[PDB]
C-alpha cells in the first residue's frame, strides 16, 4: 500500500490533497498519484486502505473512456505499446519509485481550470436536504414542496460550490467564471452526470451526486473534463439494494469506517488508526464498486 509518495525530488511537488499527490512533469504536464489514504468527517485517517488509489484511478479511467465521445478530457494519450513510465524520467522506472507510482498514476495535460466546483445532484441529500428542510431551497434555488429525504429530483441539478466549501447559486457561479461559461459547464455536467448515474444504477449503485471540475482549452474553446471523475471520493455513492426514500442512506464505501468512528467518539479526530477489520471491509467495497462498474475482475 502507498500512503505518501516519496520521489526524492525527481519531480517537483505541486500539491498534496487528502488523497492525491500531484507532481509537475514538465511545463505542460502533471502526474496525479492517487494514494491509499482515506478521509472521513473531513480528516485523513492515519493508516491506509490498500490499493484504494489503484482502484479509484482505474475507475476514473473507465469513466473517461465511457465519456470519451461526450467530453474531451485531460489525459495524455499514451502511445500504443508504451506506458506512463516511457513519458517520465528514467529514474522513476527504478523499483523504489515505480512501486509507488504503478497503476495509481495518471499523466495529464495542464489546463486552464475553470475555478468552480461543479456539483450535480440527482437526489436530495447532504447539505441540500438540510437547506431544503429549513427554507425549501437548494443553493438558493426554489424546489417543489413535499420532497422526501434522498428522493430523486425531477431532473438532476447544477448546484455549484467554491472550494475552501461554500455552496453557491448558479448566478454566483456566473459572477465567478462568466455567464456563458457557467451555462456551458452546467449543461455539460448535467448531461455527463445523468448518463453515468443511469449506467451505475443499472449496476446497483446509486450515485446521488458528484463533483466535477473542468478546464477550458482557449485555442479550441472546448471544455475539458479534468480532476477526479465519478469515484466514491468525488461523489456520494449509495447501495442500490438498501435505497429507501424518506431516510438517510448508508455510505457505500465509508459506512463501516463512519460507524466505527462514531462508536468511539473519533469523528473528526486527527491521527486515527483504523482497525484491520474496518480496513478490510472498506477495501472490499472499493473492489466491488470497481468490478461492478467496470465489469473487470480485480
Ligand atoms: N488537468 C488539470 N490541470 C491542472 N490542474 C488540475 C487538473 N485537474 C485537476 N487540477 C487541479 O489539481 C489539483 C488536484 O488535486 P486534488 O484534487 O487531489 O487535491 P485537492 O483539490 O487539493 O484536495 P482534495 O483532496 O480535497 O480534492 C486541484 O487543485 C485541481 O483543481
Ligand atoms: N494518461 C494516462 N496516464 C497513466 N496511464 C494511462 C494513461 N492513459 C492510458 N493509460 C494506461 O495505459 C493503458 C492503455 O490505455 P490506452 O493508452 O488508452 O490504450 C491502460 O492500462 C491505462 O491504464
Ligand atoms: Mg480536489
Ligand atoms: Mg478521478
Amino acid at each position: 500500500s502507498i500512503t505518501k509518495t516519496e520521489l526524492d525530488g525527481i519531480l517537483p511537488l505541486v500539491a498534496r490533497g487528502k488523497v492525491r499527490d500531484i507532481y509537475e512533469v514538465d511545463a505542460g504536464t502533471l502526474l496525479f498519484v492517487a494514494t491509499d489514504r482515506i478521509s472521513a468527517y473531513d480528516v485523513i485517517m492515519e493508516n491506509s486502505i490498500p490499493e484504494k488509489g489503484i482502484l479509484l484511478t482505474k475507475l476514473s479511467e473507465f469513466w473517461f473512456k465511457f465519456l470519451s465521445n461526450d467530453v474531451r478530457n485531460h489525459l495524455v494519450d499514451i502511445a500504443p505499446g508504451k506506458t506512463i513510465f516511457d513519458y517520465l524520467p528514467a529514474k522513476l522506472s527504478e523499483p523504489k519509485y515505480k512501486t509507488q507510482l504503478e497503476d495509481r498514476s495518471l499523466l495529464v495535460h495542464k489546463h486552464k481550470l475553470i475555478p468552480l466546483e461543479v456539483i450535480v445532484r440527482g437526489y436530495i441529500t447532504g447539505s441540500a436536504w438540510k437547506e431544503y428542510v429549513k427554507t425549501g431551497t437548494v443553493h438558493g434555488l426554489k424546489q417543489p414542496q413535499g420532497l422526501k429525504e434522498s428522493q430523486e429530483f425531477p431532473e438532476p441539478i447544477f448546484t455549484p460550490s467554491t472550494k475552501a466549501d461554500e455552496n453557491i447559486s448558479p448566478a454566483q457561479a456566473a459572477e465567478l467564471v462568466g455567464e456563458d461559461l457557467s451555462r456551458r459547464v452546467a449543461e455539460l455536467a448535467v448531461k455527463l452526470y445523468s448518463k453515468c448515474k443511469d449506467y451505475a444504477k443499472e449496476k446497483g449503485i446509486i450515485i446521488a451526486d458528484t463533483k466535477f471540475e473542468f478546464g477550458i482549452d482557449e485555442k479550441t474553446n472546448e471544455i475539458i473534463l479534468v480532476d477526479e471523475v465519478l469515484t466514491p471520493d468525488s461523489s456520494r455513492f449509495w447501495n442500490g439494494a438498501s435505497y429507501k426514500v424518506g431516510e438517510s442512506q448508508d455510505s457505500y464505501d465509508k459506512q463501516f469506517l463512519r460507524d466505527w468512528l462514531t462508536a468511539n467518539k473519533l469523528n473528526g479526530v486527527n491521527g486515527v488508526k483504523m482497525p484491520q477489520d474496518i480496513v478490510d471491509r472498506t477495501r472490499a467495497k472499493y473492489i466491488e464498486a470497481y468490478e461492478t462498474l467496470t465489469g473487470s475482475k480485480w
